[PDB]
């Protein structure tokens, strides 16, 4: 097989049933891959943890607009 | 195991089809978590790539054995 598909592919296989207020996240990753059973999205926080979301809530895409806007090196 | 299924699970879909030359080798993690399709192991190299491998291999056991003895598994 090719050696791209022995890439691990990371999921989410639940999606958080509440809203994180943006001030606790720091930035986020989308999951596309179609391994996976869902699109989603991971949310890092501040306090350097991963959660994952759900692209279709409002209070998630209202959330990665403010994200793109900053960035931490 | 992670706390909640709403933290990511990094999974191995496929598994490389020949060893990986141990010399590359850093590091691995076993892959255990019920939402997998199979247990699994990932080998991260010395150029960070990660690499997905079936732990009934022997050279799959045999790398993971000699990271644990050199190394202890870890890169601090």
């Amino acid at each position: 097989q090719p050696d791209s598909v022995s890439i691990p592919i990371t999921c989410c296989f639940n999606v958080i049933n509440r809203k994180i207020p943006i001030q606790r996240l720091e930035s986020y990753t989308r999951i596309t891959n179609i391994q996976c059973p869902k699109e989603a999205v991971i949310f890092k926080t501040q306090r350097g943890k991963e959660v994952c979301a759900d692209p279709k809530e409002r209070w998630v895409r209202d959330s990665m607009k403010h994200l793109d806007q900053i960035f931490q090196n």
